[PDB]
C-alpha cells in the first residue's frame, strides 16, 4: 500500500502547488505543525506507538491524531518524498530541559535543494520550527515564528532559538543518516522504557499563526509571537482533558483511563 499524499495535504490543509520546490517546502513546513499536535496520549495510556507507513498514516492522517517526533518527521519525509523533494533522516541529541550526553533521542530531516543543504523538523515539541533552515552554521534565520540559529560546535551542529532575550539550544546532531529501523529502536525506547518521561507525563503542543500551545503536565502556555506568555495551572484531570481536546485539538481515545492515570499520577 503506497503513500495517500491527497489525504496528507487535506489533513495539514494544504492546496498549493504540488512540486519539488523550497516555496511549497516553506509552506509545508508552516502548516503541518499548525494542523498536526505533538503529544504523547499513546506512550502515556501505555498503548504502541508504530511507525510503519499504513499504521502511521491511519493513525494521523485518517484517524486525525497527533504523535510525537518519530511520527511527525516520518510523516513529513514521507510526503516531502512523495512530493519529489530529495530527503533523508537524521538524528539529534535533546538539549532542551536536559546528563552530559543525552541520547539519540529526536528525528529531524535533511532535505538538498538545488545542491544546498535544508533542515526540516515538523516534530520536536513547543519549539517545533515552522520553516525549513539552511544548513548555514551561525547565522541567525527568521521564520514566521521564532528566529532560530544554528551554531558548529566540533563535529556536530546545534539548533537553537531565540527565547526571551537568549539563545537555547534545542538539540545536536550531525549528518549521519539514519533509516525507519533506526528510529524503530529509539521509539521502543521512548515509548515503553519505565525511566522514559513520554510514560509517566502529559506533554503536547499545537503551533498556531500568531502563537504556540505548549502543556507540560498540569501547566498550560500560550506563548503569542513577539508578545506574552499566558499561563494557566489546570487543576484538574477533567480540565486537563478539556484543554487537550478542546483548546489544542487533541484527540483522546479513551478518556476514562486517561483521566484515571492523571488522577493516580499526582499529575494535577
Ligand atoms: C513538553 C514541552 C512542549 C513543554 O513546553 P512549554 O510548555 O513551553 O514548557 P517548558 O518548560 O518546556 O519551557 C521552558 C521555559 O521556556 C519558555 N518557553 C518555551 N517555549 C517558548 C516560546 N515559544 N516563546 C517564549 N518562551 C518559551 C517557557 O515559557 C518556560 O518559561 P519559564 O522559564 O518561565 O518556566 C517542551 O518542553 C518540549 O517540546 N520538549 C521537548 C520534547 C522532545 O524531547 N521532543 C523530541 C523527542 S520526541
Amino acid at each position: 500500500p503506497p503513500f495517500d499524499l491527497d489525504a496528507y495535504l487535506a489533513r495539514i490543509g494544504y492546496t498549493g502547488p504540488r512540486n519539488a520546490s523550497l516555496d511549497t517546502l516553506k509552506a509545508l513546513h508552516f502548516a503541518h505543525p499548525q494542523a498536526i499536535p505533538w503529544e504523547n496520549i499513546d506512550p502515556f495510556l501505555g498503548r504502541p506507538v508504530r511507525l510503519d507507513l499504513a499504521a502511521l498514516q491511519d493513525k494521523i492522517v485518517l484517524g486525525g491524531r497527533g504523535g510525537y517526533c518519530f511520527e511527525h518527521n516520518l510523516l513529513f519525509m514521507h510526503a516531502l518524498k512523495a512530493l519529489g523533494f530529495e530527503v533523508g533522516g537524521l538524528a539529534a541529541r535533546v538539549l532542551w530541559g536536559q546528563d552530559a550526553i543525552t541520547a539519540r533521542s529526536h528525528m529531524l530531516l535533511r532535505v538538498e535543494l538545488d545542491g544546498r543543504t535544508y533542515i526540516a523538523d515538523v516534530g520536536f515539541g513547543g519549539l517545533t520550527l515552522t520553516a525549513p533552515l539552511l544548513l548555514e552554521p551561525g547565522r541567525e534565520q527568521k521564520t514566521p515564528h521564532e528566529p532560530f540559529r544554528i551554531v558548529e560546535a566540533d563535529d556536530h551542529f546545534r539548533l537553537q532559538a531565540a527565547i526571551g532575550g537568549d539563545w537555547r539550544s534545542l538539540y545536536r546532531f550531525d549528518l549521519q543518516p539514519q533509516y525507519e529501523v533506526d528510529y524503530s529502536v529509539t521509539n521502543y525506547f521512548l515509548s515503553t522504557s519505565p525511566t522514559s518521561h513520554f510514560l509517566s507525563s502529559v506533554i503536547a503542543a499545537r503551533a498556531a499563526p500568531d502563537r504556540r500551545y505548549a502543556l507540560r503536565g498540569n501547566r498550560l502556555s500560550i506563548h503569542h509571537l513577539g508578545g506574552r506568555t499566558e499561563q494557566t495551572e489546570i487543576a484538574t484531570a477533567a480540565d486537563l482533558a478539556d484543554t487537550l481536546q478542546g483548546l489544542l485539538g487533541i484527540i483522546i481515545p479513551d478518556r476514562t483511563a486517561f483521566e484515571a492515570k492523571v488522577r493516580e499520577t499526582k499529575i494535577v
